[PDB]
Formats: C-alpha cells, sequence, structure tokens
RNA sequence: CACCCCAAUAUCGAAGGGGACUAAAACGACAAUCAAACUC
C-alpha cells in the first residue's frame, strides 16, 4: 500500500457531523528547512502533527478493523442478492427472512420463482457465514500476509460449501436457462442492482449468472468475493509493530519512524550527514576500483555471508508453502548467527560499509525471490529457483557493480551540486524536481541542434577537397557551399542572408548566426547562469528578416479554397456564421490545455459518418474531396469556438469554454480556472505512472466539445443532398476560372504577429525554418511540458512560433501537390519546371523539383511496365487514368512528398518489390468497392461492441465466452451481424485482405519506416547528449573531492573531455575543464575506465571520423545514411553498452528503440527485461517483438507479419 | 537483470516506506483487446 500516495488510509473526523469518520490521503511536502506532514484533500490541506502521524500510523497497521468493516457493511441477506425482510430487523441470520412474501404486471402463475426465491437466500446466506468464519479463524492467518487477498482466496475456494453455491446458482440457472423467461428476469432482479452505488465488480458476476451461454466457476464467485471485500475497504492486512518494552523505548521507536518515514530523504540525509564520513567511503572506494583490490574485499564478505546454508535454510520455509515474507526472518535469522553479535568487530567505516551494502543487496534478492513465488502462484513466472538467484559468482559480478554505482552516484550527486552551482546546504527536494523538468528540456534542445547541424552539413561542407567530416557550426571558418544542395534550401538560405549573391557565403552566417548559436548552445551545456550575455549579438532588423520569411510561407486564404466551395455551395451559410463567430487573440490561456485538433478530428469524422442521414460515397475523389474540406473547416471551427470572447448580454447561448468548465466541475460551483488545474493534475498523474491519465482527460474535453459541435452545429454534418459526381467535378471547373466571378467563400485565416524578443526565440526560430516538421514538434511539445511543470510562461512565444512554423509547411503542402500541380502530363511538367529553373499557382513550385519529379515518373513507370507478354490493367486509376499510361499521373502524394531524402532509394527497398505484387481491387471488385463503403466499419463497429461488452473481465472468462461465441453459432447471432462466427470471421479477412494491400500501393510504409528513422536516431541522441552532461558531472564530482585537481576552464568548449589529439597540452586544451598535468588526466582516464567509461582513443568514442558511435549518432547518420556501414541493431547494441557504467540504464536503449514500434508488433515486456546482445547471434532474439493482435480475439492484424519482418529486415540490413 | 534513497544499523518486524528529484513510461504536426434499514 501507501502513505503519502493515492490510498487514503489516514482518517480524520467530518466537519458536518463530527462522528462520522471520513478518510483522507495524507502527503510530504517540503516547508523551506524541513519536510513537514499537510493533508492531501481538494478540501483539506491541513498541516500534521508528526507525533499524532505517527502513531496512526503504527496504529492503523495493526488495527483489527476486519471483522466489525465485514459486518457493518455487510449482513447475511444483503451480501449478495438482497433477498432479505425480517418485519423491521435490520440483519439477521437464519432469521428473520421474510420468506414466502408506468406499467404493473401481476400474472397467475408463477409458483416456481418462490421456490427460486428460497435457493437465493440459501446462496446468500451461506456466502456470509462462509467469509465470517474465515475472518473469524484467529490471528487471523489469512490477513496477515503481505500477499493477504491471495491468501484469503485459496482459503475461500479450498474445501468449502461454495461448491454447494455454485449448484444452488447453476439450479437457479437451470430453471431460468430454460424454463421461464420470467425466471431469468426475475433471477436476476433480486440483485441490487441499479440506482444507489453499485460496484463495477458485482455487475460482471451478475452478467456472468445471468448468461447460461457462459459456464460459472467456483473461481468466478471467489474472485468477486475478495473484489467486492477491498472494494469497500473492508479487508486490509495486520502487520504487528515492532515490540517495545517501556513508553521510554516506545518513544525512541516513533522517533526513527518519524526520521525514516517523515524528515529525511537523499537531500536530507546529505545536508544533517556527517562530519564528512560519506566522502570518506567514496574516495575510498574509488582507489580501490582503480586499485582492483577490490573484488576480493566483496568476495570474501560474501562467504562471511555463508549463502549456502541459506539457499539450503530458505528452501526448507518455501516448501512450507506461505510464500511470504517470513523469508526475510530465514534471512534476518541467517545473518543474526553467522555474523556477530557486537564483539566482531571495531572496524573502519569504509569497510562497515561494504558490509551494509552487501547486506540491504542480499536483502534486495530476497524480494527477488518472494516477488517471483508470487508471480509464479498466479499464471506464469515462472517457476525458477532460488539456487541461481544467490549464485555466489553471479553475486560476485552483480555485487561488484552495485558498489561502483554507489560510488558513482555521490560523485555524480556533488558534481550535479557543483555544475548548476546549488548551494550543498539548502539542497532540497523541490529545487531538484524543477532541475529535473529543464535537464529534460536541455537534452532535448542538444539533440535539436544536431540536427539542425545535420541539416547544415547537407547545405553546406567544407571548401576543401580532403575533408568529407562533420562540420560543427556550433561550438567551433571558411566554408563553401555543399555540391548536393537541394536549392530549396538556397531559397531559405538566400532569404537569412547566409548566403551572398552567386551562392557565396554571407558575412553575416559568420557572426550572426554562428557565434550566437554557439554561446547558446554553451548557456544549455555549461549552466550558464549569466546575464545571456550578448547585450549584444542580434538586432531587430536582424530579426526581422526572420519574422518576414515565416510571414512568407503562409498561402492567402482565397487561395486556400481548393478545398472545394462547390462542397459549401449550399450551405453558404453556415460559412458566414463562423466567421461571423468573434474571437479575441489574447490567447486566454486555456487553449494550451486543451487537445491538439488531431485528436479531436477523428470524432468530428467519426459523427458524420455515424449520423443516419448522409448518404453512401461516391467513388473518391468526393469523399476525399468533401471530408476534406469539411476537416479543414472542423480545424478552424475548433479554434475559434475556443477562442470566442464572451457573448453579448442577449444571448441564451454558452460560449464553449464555458460549458466546459461547468461540466467539469460540480453544479453551482462553476466559479473556477478548473481546465488548467484538471491538465496539471493528470500531468503529475503521468508522473507518477498513470499513463492513461492524459488521454482519460483529453477525452472528456473532447465529449465535451463533441456536445458542443451537436447542439450548436448540427447542420454541418447534416447532408440530405448530395451527388457522386462527376457533377461536383464539373461544379468545380465551371466554377473555376470564372475570373469575372472571382469571389469564393473563404475561412477568415486569422492573421499574424510574429515577434521575437531574445537572441535565444531566434536562433531557435531559424532552426525551426532548418529542420523537418517532425523534428520541431518534438521540442515544442517540450518547450511546452516544461511551461506547464515549473509553471512559468518564458516560453509560450517560441511555442506559438513554432506552431505557426508548421501549420504553414502542412498548409503549403496543401496548396501546391494538389492545386499547383500535379501537371499530370509529367513528361513536359519536367521541361515546364526546367523553365522555371502569397501565391499558390505561382512560386510555391519551388518545392516541385525536376530531379525529384523525373525520379517520381521513373519509379511509377517501374510499378507498371509490364514484364513479357504479361502485362496490367492492375494499378488502373490507381497511378494512371483512364486513360492512359503516360498521358497523366495520378498524384500518390505519400510518394511525392518526402523523397528528400538520400535515404529514400536505400529506404524503398523492402517496400519496393512488394508493391508490384498488390491486385487493385480497389476499384477491382463491386466487392472491392463495397468492402470499403459499408464493411471496413462494419467489422470495427462490431469489435468496439465486443470490446465494450468484454472490458474487465478477466482473460480466463473472455477466453470461453469467446469460445462460446465460436461453438454455438446461435448465441453469436445476436452480436454483432452475419452470424456465425464463422462468416465474421471471413469478411475480417476479407478487410484484412483489402488494408495489406491499400497500404503498399500509396507507399504507408515510407511513412512508418521515415517515422521510425528519427525517432530511433533521436532517441538514441537524446542519450549520447545525456553521458556526455554525465561527464561534467564526473568531473565535476570527482574535482569536488579532491581526487582530480583543475587549474581552469577553458570557455567556449562544449565537452568536458579532451582527446589525444594533442600532441601535448591536449588535456589543458581539448576540454572544457583544464587538468594540471598527465597526472590529472590519466588518474581521470583511470577512474573513469573503472566505471566503464574508456577515455582512452581509439575507444569507441574517439574512433576518429563516424567510427565513435557518438560520432555516428550525434551527426543523426541514421536518418541520412542508413544501412551504410552499420547495422541499425550493431549501433543500438553499441550504445547500450557504452552507457553500461550506470545500471540505472540497463536496457533503457533496448527498451527506447522497440517502444518505436510498439504500435505495430506485439513487445514481449518480459523478454525485453532480460540481458541481450541483439546484433550479436541472438537470430533468436526477436522474439523481442511478435505478431500484434487485435479483437481480443487477437486476430492477426491486417499487416502484422509483414510490418513486424519489414522491421526486422529495417534493425539488422547492414548492406 | 530496473536504478537511487530512507535507522539507533554491519545487524536489529524495514516483514515498512519515498522517488517529476532516475531511467523507462507519459506527453508529441499530418497522422485502436485490454454504513445500514427505507427510496429505484
Amino acid at each position: 500500500g501507501n502513505l503519502f500516495g493515492h490510498k487514503r488510509w489516514y482518517e480524520v473526523r467530518d466537519k458536518k457531523d463530527f462522528k462520522i469518520k471520513r478518510k483522507v490521503k495524507v502527503k510530504r511536502n517540503y516547508d523551506g528547512n524541513k519536510y513537514i506532514l499537510n493533508i492531501n484533500e481538494n478540501n483539506n490541506k491541513e498541516k500534521i502533527d508528526n507525533n499524532k502521524f505517527i502513531r496512526k500510523y503504527i496504529n492503523y497497521k495493526k488495527n483489527d478493523n476486519i471483522l466489525k468493516e465485514f459486518t457493518r457493511k455487510f449482513h447475511a441477506g444483503n451480501i449478495l442478492f438482497k433477498l432479505k425482510g425480517k418485519e423491521g430487523i435490520i440483519r439477521i441470520e437464519n432469521n428473520d427472512d421474510f420468506l414466502e412474501t408506468l406499467r404493473i404486471i401481476e400474472n397467475d402463475e408463477l409458483e416456481t420463482k418462490k421456490s427460486i426465491y428460497e435457493i437465493f437466500k440459501n446462496i446468500n446466506m451461506s456466502l456470509y457465514k462462509i467469509i465470517e468464519k474465515i475472518i473469524e479463524n484467529e490471528t487471523e492467518k489469512v490477513f496477515e500476509n503481505r500477499y493477504y487477498e491471495e491468501h484469503l482466496r485459496e482459503k475461500l475456494l479450498k474445501d468449502d460449501k461454495i461448491d454447494v453455491i455454485l449448484t444452488n446458482f447453476m439450479e437457479i440457472r437451470e430453471k431460468i436457462k430454460s424454463n421461464l423467461e420470467i425466471l431469468g428476469f426475475v433471477k436476476f432482479y433480486l440483485n441490487v442492482g441499479g440506482d444507489k452505488k453499485k460496484s463495477k465488480n458485482k455487475k460482471m458476476l451478475v452478467e456472468k449468472i445471468l448468461n447460461i451461454n457462459v459456464d460459472l466457476t467456483v473461481e468466478d464467485i471467489a474472485d468477486f468475493v475478495i473484489k467486492e471485500l477491498e472494494f469497500w475497504n473492508i479487508t486490509k492486512r495486520i502487520e504487528k509493530v515492532k515490540k517495545v518494552n517501556n513508553e521510554f523505548l516506545e518513544k525512541r521507536r516513533n522517533r526513527t519512524y518519524i526520521k525514516s518515514y517523515v524528515l529525511l530523504d537523499k537531500h536530507e540525509k546529505f545536508k544533517i550527514e556527517r562530519e564528512n564520513k560519506k566522502d570518506k567511503i567514496v574516495k575510498f572506494f574509488v582507489e580501490n576500483i582503480k586499485n582492483n583490490s577490490i573484488k576480493e574485499k566483496i568476495e570474501k564478505i560474501l562467504a562471511e555471508f555463508k549463502i549456502d546454508e541459506l539457499i539450503k535454510k530458505l528452501e526448507k520455509e518455501l516448501k512450507k508453502g506461505n510464500c511470504d515474507t517470513e523469508i526475510f526472518g530465514i534471512f534476518k535469522k541467517h545473518y543474526k548467527v553467522n555474523f556477530d553479535s557486537k564483539k566482531f568487530s571495531k572496524k573502519s567505516d569504509e569497510e562497515k560499509e561494504l558490509y551494509k551494502i552487501i547486506y540491504r543487496y542480499l536483502k534486495g534478492r530476497i524480494e527477488k525471490i518472494l516477488v517471483n513465488e508470487q508471480k509464479v502462484r498466479l499464471k506464469k513466472m515462472e517457476k525458477i529457483e532460488i539456487e541461481k538467484i544467490l549464485n555466489e559468482s553471479i553475486l560476485s559480478e552483480k555485487i561488484l557493480k552495485r558498489v561502483k554505482q554507489y560510488t558513482l552516484e555521490h560523485i555524480m550527486y556533488l558534481g550535479k551540486l557543483r555544475h548548476n552551482d546549488i548551494d550543498m546546504t539548502t539542497v532540497n527536494t523541490d529545487d531538484f524536481s524543477r532541475l529535473h523538468a529543464k535537464e529534460e528540456l536541455d537534452l532535448e534542445l542538444i539533440t535539436f541542434f544536431a540536427s539542425t547541424n545535420m541539416e547544415l552539413n547537407k547545405i553546406f561542407s567544407r571548401e576543401n577537397i580532403n575533408n568529407d567530416e562533420n562540420i560543427d557550426f556550433f561550438g567551433g571558418k571558411n566554408y563553401v557551399l555543399d555540391k548536393k544542395i537541394l536549392n530549396s534550401k538556397i531559397k531559405i538560405i538566400r532569404d537569412l542572408d547566409f548566403i551572398d549573391n552567386k551562392n557565396n557565403i554571407t558575412n553575416n552566417f559568420i557572426r550572426k548566426f554562428t557565434k550566437i548559436g554557439t554561446n547558446e548552445r554553451n548557456r544549455i551545456l555549461h549552466a550558464i547562469s549569466k546575464e545571456r550575455d550578448l547585450q549584444g549579438t542580434q538586432d531587430d532588423y536582424n530579426k526581422v528578416i526572420n519574422i518576414i520569411q515565416n510571414l512568407k510561407i503562409s498561402d492567402e486564404e482565397v487561395s486556400k479554397a481548393l478545398n472545394l466551395d462547390v462542397v459549401f455551395k449550399d450551405k453558404k451559410n453556415i460559412i458566414t456564421k463562423i466567421n461571423d463567430i468573434k474571437i479575441s487573440e489574447e490567447n486566454n490561456n486555456d487553449i494550451k490545455y486543451l487537445p491538439s485538433f488531431s485528436k479531436v478530428l477523428p470524432e468530428i469524422l467519426n459523427l458524420y459518418r455515424n449520423n443516419p442521414k448522409n448518404e453512401p460515397f461516391d467513388t473518391i475523389e468526393t469523399e476525399k474531396i468533401v471530408l476534406n474540406a469539411l476537416i479543414y473547416v472542423n480545424k478552424e471551427l475548433y479554434k475559434k469556438l475556443i477562442l470566442e470572447d464572451d457573448l453579448e448580454e442577449n444571448e441564451s447561448k454558452n460560449i464553449f469554454l464555458q460549458e466546459l468548465k461547468k461540466t467539469l466541475g460540480n453544479i453551482d460551483e462553476i466559479d473556477e480556472n478548473i481546465i488548467e488545474n484538471y491538465y496539471k493534475n493528470a500531468q503529475i498523474s503521468a508522473s507518477k505512472g498513470n499513463n492513461k491519465a492524459i488521454k482519460k482527460y483529453q477525452k472528456k474535453v473532447i465529449e465535451c466539445y463533441i456536445g458542443y459541435l451537436r447542439k450548436n452545429y448540427e447542420e454541418l454534418f447534416d447532408f440530405s443532398d448530395f451527388k457522386m459526381n462527376i457533377q461536383e467535378i464539373k461544379k468545380q471547373i465551371k466554377d473555376i476560372n470564372d475570373n469575372k466571378t472571382y469571389e469564393r467563400i473563404t475561412v477568415k485565416t486569422s492573421d499574424k504577429t510574429i515577434v521575437i524578443n531574445d537572441d535565444f526565440e531566434y536562433i531557435i526560430s531559424i532552426f525551426a525554418l532548418l529542420n523537418s516538421n517532425a523534428v520541431i514538434n518534438k521540442i515544442r511539445n517540450r518547450f511546452f511540458a516544461t511551461s506547464v511543470w515549473l509553471n512559468t510562461s518564458e516560453y509560450q512565444n517560441i511555442i506559438d512560433i513554432l506552431d505557426e512554423i508548421m501549420q504553414l509547411n502542412t498548409l503549403r503542402n496543401e496548396c501546391i501537390t494538389e492545386n499547383w500541380n500535379l501537371n499530370l502530363e509529367e513528361f513536359i511538367q519536367k521541361m515546364k519546371e526546367i523553365e522555371k529553373d502569397i501565391k499558390s499557382k505561382i512560386l510555391c513550385r519551388i518545392i516541385f523539383n525536376s530531379d525529384f519529379l523525373k525520379k517520381y515518373k521513373k519509379e511509377i513507370d517501374n510499378l507498371i511496365e509490364d514484364m513479357e507478354s504479361e502485362n496490367e490493367n492492375k494499378f488502373q486509376e490507381i497511378y494512371y487514368p483512364k486513360e492512359r499510361k503516360n498521358e497523366l499521373y495520378i498524384y500518390k502524394k505519400n510518394l511525392f512528398l518526402n523523397i528528400g531524402n538520400p535515404n529514400f532509394d536505400k529506404i524503398y527497398g523492402l517496400i519496393s518489390n512488394d508493391i508490384k505484387m498488390a491486385d487493385a481491387k480497389f476499384l477491382f471488385n463491386i466487392d472491392g468497392k463495397n468492402i470499403r463503403k459499408n464493411k471496413i466499419s462494419e467489422i470495427d463497429a462490431i469489435l468496439k461492441n465486443l470490446n465494450d461488452k468484454l472490458n474487465g473481465y478477466s482473460k480466463e472468462y473472455k477466453e470461453k465466452y469467446i469460445k462460446k461465441l465460436k461453438e454455438n453459432d446461435d448465441f453469436f447471432a445476436k452480436n454483432i451481424q452475419n452470424k456465425n462466427y464463422k462468416s465474421f470471421e471471413k469478411d475480417y479477412n476479407r478487410v484484412s485482405e483489402y488494408k495489406k494491400i491499400r497500404d503498399l500501393v500509396e507507399f504507408n510504409y515510407l511513412n512508418k519506416i521515415e517515422s521510425y528513422l528519427i525517432d530511433i536516431n533521436w532517441k538514441l541522441a537524446i542519450q549520447m547528449a545525456r553521458f556526455e552532461r554525465d561527464m561534467h558531472y564526473i568531473v565535476n564530482g570527482l574535482r569536488e573531492l579532491g581526487i582530480i585537481k583543475l587549474s581552469g576552464y577553458n570557455t567556449g568548449i562544449s565537452r568536458a573531455y579532451p582527446k589525444r589529439n594533442g600532441s601535448d597540452g591536449f588535456y589543458t586544451t581539448t576540454a572544457y575543464y583544464k587538468f594540471f598535468d598527465e597526472e590529472s588526466y590519466k588518474k581521470f582516464e583511470k577512474i573513469c575506465y573503472g566505471f566503464g567509461i574508456d577515455l582512452s582513443e581509439n575507444s569507441e568514442i574517439n574512433k576518429p571520423e563516424n567510427e565513435s558511435i557518438r560520432n555516428y549518432i550525434s551527426h543523426f547518420y541514421i536518418v541520412r545514411n542508413p544501412f551504410a556501414d552499420y547495422s541499425i541493431a550493431e549501433q543500438i547494441d553499441r550504445v547500450s553498452n557504452l552507457l553500461s557504467y550506470s545500471t540505472r540504464y540497463n536496457n533503457s536503449t533496448y527498451a527506447s528503440v522497440f517502444e518505436v514500434f510498439k504500435k505495430d508488433v506485439n513487445l514481449d515486456y518480459d523478454e525485453l527485461k532480460k540481458k541481450f546482445k541483439l546484433i550479436g547471434n541472438n537470430d533468436i532474439l526477436e522474439r523481442l517483438m511478435k505478431p500484434k493482435k487485435v479483437s481480443v480475439l487477437e486476430l492477426e492484424s491486417y499487416n502484422s507479419d509483414y510490418i513486424k519482418n519489414l522491421i526486422i529486415e529495417l534493425l539488422t540490413k547492414i548492406e
């Protein structure tokens, strides 16, 4: 359980009626110099006396609440059935059941039910008694355990009258099962039931009772009993506190508790302690590790421990069959006999700690087995043996590594304090948390700097023939343009004044951009700290060019009517109503907390289809052309409804936000800024390990917005009249070019006010302008997440900026591809573009590139071209008209977009052949055309209900009910349709077969693959950045204790460690810190090597160019050059080792990566917890990933095998 | 194979507990298996 958690165990009397006892969650809060205890409820935040509190905790922990509690909530005849009477007697057994006792229907005859009524009571009464006796047992044996609920369960199951109850239930079931429709209606009814307050737990056990299609096992009933028993907090564990003999030792006991539980923590211990004792042990340890004196120092003490008897000593109890805390005794007892005593011995403090470290480590292994034994008894862990959890050889290796971690953490903790400059006297928990927040932002920012350097490398390359090596623009100067520049870049680069006319490099780029970028890169890295600092470099004129650049990208609204208002010309009327909404640009600050429109989109989609009235969608065109216009309007309506300012005094209507704040808050108390507090509370929950915290809050906001859409904008989805077209195509064309009739309906399009206030906002916005939307997204949301966590408004501007640069990026991509192009006469367009070698026509064609178009045509042609006589209609109307062939090219946007993309040719392989095979039934079959319109959804609708019906039921139950549904066709028929299951299964694979092909032919796989490359490389990027940060901690820590000597700072060197590039004085030249003499560095490098960090070239980090893991990842060569030289797996291995200096990071890498694929494979998390190298051997290894399931059911996904293998290829491919 | 931390502690019913303070998770532009009795 928990104190200072969600369990409410602490008890405070209710204010309205003093007698009533109300239960509260209580917490620790730092008051300034010390922790204090506050109650932690929205209603109450009162301080708690430490002394009152500790006693209550101890009192709470031993209280025999349970018997009074079980009776207080329950009595026979209210325990389940609520079959009760007694003529004014509240609870009793056996007596006094009052036995044999808008439309009203009374009928004759149903004699039998009276027979079953009694059956109810024989049921409920037996149950109450069964429990009472067990609670009545004694100690109890049952509730004195840590896994008490399970013991209760085994006792409940075993050798009890419960089995008769199953028989009674079955008997009740049998009469209902066949004989009377009424019997079922009634049999269910005598359950409370529906109204007051009831526990989902009960409803499901009812739902199993009222169902004869599913079997009922005695297990289902027992499980209900404990769950009901917990549900009402009747059942708790009885744990006796340490025994004490008089008040003076009781006083001492309660004081160390208050220390252990309320008073101290990592920081608090550090502050009080302890005349320099800790530093000495760590100093003691570092030397011993360097010496190699250590292993035998541990290896000997381990034997003092005498493990083998302990393994024997432990084994004996486990067979005793409790599977509990008694294990710690056998351990506690064993230590007492083998070890002192007190006489042995007066020993060095450093020596003593190895005993504590060893002791408490092995006490951690005693938890390993105990956790396992519970984890083997239920389902499968499974069946691991002590024998090789204690493994004196394995233990020796593990124990050593825990000693280096201890020694390491302390060094780093001091360094972290040092490098930041937090005062060692006031360190507290509150400061450390807000330091985490930025530390997280800092890792992201640096990675951001490192992608923009990757982008800059492509645009810019060294003048000399000699070096093809990376250019570190920041932290660095006679650059010359790269040979392979996109020419998309020059326009941005030219605009920025980075490039002089003729493409020669600008003066400004050297001071304005590079100088600022580096100083800014170093404020992040060096915890600077200061004025920031440029009085300084950068000016509004310099800045204004940036603002003007952002403004230029946006297409005007008038242009962005290629979503055909033909659609809306019905129906003109809603559009004026929306523009007519008045909003204020204040930004409110509520808006930040609401979901992205991307979240709400699907429901908006969902409703329009869900709405009954709308007609079937013709081909498509139309649906693509109807939804898209609708989505964009909804996207801009989502925003206007949020920014709407308060309505004028005579409107009945509620502004959307006001309805939302009213829904989330209780009635009559609607005076609050509750939106923010829900997000902030939901963000904290997520922090403490509730991953649904933020989705659950989101979907509320959505539900409420979807409501608001239905109530005020119903017509926008109400489309009684529509046509499949061409008539629409005609409509757009007939409409198009009636230039004299220029005017088209348009959405408001807002207005733009970009402003820059610092040099920092301007390097970032520039950087934003330089790399992909996927990347700017990651650091945007990190700007967001920090601002909320720290409750600052520093970053709000750059967010708005970064938002704008993005909405402009993805709208420009709306206009140009569909409208400016595609020309559709590609050989012609290439000569139309080559002739070319705000506005939409028109110039945005800059993005259009001749080489790319040629490539696009060529790759499509490869797909189209027939081999031999064998030719094809297939791919018709997908890539070509219709008619025919080369005359026109269809715009498969997914293919056209990107093709950046050094990767693309490499990435495309393993898609490219597979594209050719797929038949187009898209097209191809009326069945194929049919599958989309009626049926992709038909299944989704069917799976949905099944999921909803199922949820919260056990896997064991779901499994049979599911088998029963497969097995009995008549049972299956109700839900959903096309009974039986066999028929459904075939429609499922049918859609499963539509979606497989569809994904290849629009090349959805490029998107998935291109995403995998950036995420994986991005997290791996974070991680080298963490390592770099750590070295600063290691140096600072090593220095703060007097174990290393530094005479200087080489400011303007980012890195904390030096190269052997030298030749001499490299140590005081290479690194940010300055070392006194080789000895200093020679000692440093050695202490480091002790922890698994190899600082002597060439050691992974220092291999000359792109040979170090560091350089390969940090220069982003998994997105730009995949598969060259090294397997992605090879490299995932090689970082997972570079970080092996700190157990904290164990399988940090592996986990990090495979969650990039969580969505499209079925990760075995158990097997991701074990040790492994993917890269070497371990062919068997994935394994790590299993094919995806859904329908729960667990039906194989439309692309389960293909995607999972696609990934496998991706990682391993090494050519 | 998570990791760190909490005593009078080498060891003492810590057989307890803390952890935005630490990784992982989460978040992420465009984009899915998980009081009682009376009132209904």
